[PDB]
């Protein structure tokens, strides 16, 4: 059973600017990642998975890194739509685990 | 890449109720079909795993079946603790995708 963490749990930064945030797994799950967005009111929306790989569609200055244990969710440009909570989840192992989530806010 | 079709869109019922909601798959997925709850303004929480296999501490009243390409997920009694949105979600292609989702609500 694998257990993930991420930081920090909320954020706020301004339009523009680059944002990163962190998720670890306890225990080496190569690059098995995903991220997901939630915003306010809406479904869960997958963004990136096998950790770095940008889903379709997904806005391009979203970006994933990290094998292993330690993993990074970038954003390049922060912008108003991307007031939401995002979580990270490893699907190395079932059942597949979230992150807590980091709120993120535009000032 | 898979499609997930999901039906209703949402119900109303009693507590109590047995209530029933469906997803197919647009291919054959076998048994890799999760069910998320996300109760309002909540973090999404992984309900069932391979199609019938209820995660740990998850309520006991909360099952699902089905293997290939059609699935059940049902509530053997309605609590008011269920009102939430319940999404599907194939694991068996990357990227993974989510069902509409089924908004229930305890009338």
């Amino acid at each position: 059973d694998i257990q993930m963490t991420q930081s920090p749990s909320s954020l706020s930064a301004s339009v523009g600017d680059r944002v990163t945030i962190t998720c670890q797994a306890s225990q080496d799950i190569n690059n098995f990642l995903i991220w997901y967005q939630q915003k306010p009111g809406q479904a869960p929306k997958l963004l990136i998975y096998d950790a770095s790989t940008l889903e379709t569609g997904v806005p391009s200055r979203f970006s994933g890194s990290g094998s292993g244990t330690e993993f990074t969710f970038t954003i390049s440009s922060l912008q108003p739509e991307d007031l939401a909570t995002y979580h990270c989840q490893q699907y190395d192992n079932l059942p597949f685990t979230f992150g807590q989530g980091t709120k993120l806010e535009i000032k």
